[PDB]
């Protein structure tokens, strides 16, 4: 497309926010539309092909925007619909999987790499079966379904949290990981939870960071990016549920 | 006073609003504690002063800050804290955090090959408290870059492109040729070229965020120190003032909070 078109972005509610604002500290100058499907949310307890029909829904509407590449910022929808959106649409997509697995292969020290993620993203096997070209690597993954309502409570520190993170942890600290995918837009505000269960040798990859970085290598690369020089960038937030709902819990990750 | 109440604030101070990066990731962890944060925008930038100068600067943020009551205090500055870390230790009881030490632990930790690089402002790297730091880390092989541009670049948005990717070569040259597989974003404004520098580094090199390492800290000093603002408190306070202009911190602000 036109490098003036904007950067499409979406997720299953608020908490791909962690991975707007990533984009957005990298990238100050694109032009974003987000879409948090809260109307349809959470994806973590849906089945794989509910997720895809709710994820496929808003791709298909922000690439008939004309967006130029298309972020898909939740890792339960990309578990579900990266295969589909590969051959559905023609502008590139980035999405946070396969950033990340490709950063816990170059940061591991050991070979033994562990995932957290929703019931859906790891019932899925996409971290498991993206994991299988790696070399003398040994994947462990595990869900971690109540993190999310703690992240979005705000409950991240303290006992109680440190005791579900404990209970969750143990077969990744058992098989002894020295690096852990944080495989859900939510996790990243539990990095300094998880790091202290977890121990100081142990690397954390976020799907924010490694999503924002790739989405600067490929617009580089295709030579899309937006010119400095264009006009003040715009950013459009859209939810399917209820704005006023959404314009409150997104303070939690703004 | 080592232990304060859990309901007093936590201190947070840089040299200007680059530390809002370390800031906002430590409300990111820790959303019930409250925050002061100040940034020396009346004396800053840092990053070309000497050490004496940074320290006096530094020191006097730090006094207010303790003055008020704070439970714990954070350096955010990587200059600062290369300056005044050793004067802190005596002159402030409180615990003090700051962004190198964390860094260069989570390094020590993430190398694979041993070759690490650090960047940073000029004072940071002349006054060696990097290559210092390191010197207890056996089997690693330090390489310590002074990136002065890259400061006024993410300050007026320029952080992609091809002028800044030819700037980031000439300076990170000297690290691909040495070979690192790590490099410590020494300073608090290269978090936001952390996708121009990874694309620079290629893909094998670790990057470490100061930002990052440092609020995974926080959390864990506060923890340990059993001095967490509890969630049932009022919901917290953040405050952030400049030392100088107020209108130029907010505009500037916006380049490190991100959209509202
Ligand atoms: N965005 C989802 C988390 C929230 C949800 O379950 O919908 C993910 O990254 O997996
Ligand atoms: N805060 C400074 C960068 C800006 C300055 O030079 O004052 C640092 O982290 O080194």
């Amino acid at each position: 497309n036109s490098p003036l078109a904007p950067v499409g972005v979406f997720d299953s509610g608020v908490g791909g926010l962690t991975v707007a604002r990533a984009i957005i500290d990298q990238l100050p100058d694109e032009d974003i539309v987000y879409v948090g499907d809260t109307g349809n949310g959470p994806y973590g307890p849906l089945t794989i092909p509910e997720i895809r029909a709710h994820a496929l829904a808003i791709g298909d509407d922000l690439v008939g925007r004309g967006v130029k590449a298309l972020v898909i910022a939740c890792n339960s929808a990309s578990s579900a619909c990266l295969r589909d959106a590969r051959e559905r649409y023609q502008v590139p997509v980035v999405e946070v999987i396969l950033p990340a697995v490709r950063r816990a292969v170059a940061a591991t020290r050991n070979g033994r790499i562990g995932v957290i993620g929703t019931r859906a993203t790891i019932t899925s096997h996409a971290y498991q079966d993206a994991f299988a070209a790696a070399r003398d690597t040994e994947i462990t993954a595990v869900a971690c379904p109540r993190f999310v309502d703690f992240v979005e409570r705000g409950v991240t520190s303290g006992r109680q949290v440190l005791g579900l993170a404990q209970g969750y942890l143990e077969p990744l600290q058992r098989a002894e990981v020295d690096t852990l995918v944080l495989g859900c837009t939510h996790y990243p505000l539990l990095s300094g939870l998880i790091q202290l269960a977890m121990g100081e040798n142990v690397t954390l990859v976020s799907s924010a960071e490694e999503t924002a970085k790739e989405v600067v290598r490929v617009l580089t690369e295709i030579d899309l990016l937006r010119p400095h020089d264009a006009p003040p960038a715009t950013r459009i937030f859209e939810a399917t549920g209820d704005p006023e709902a959404f314009t409150k819990l997104a303070a939690r990750f703004l």
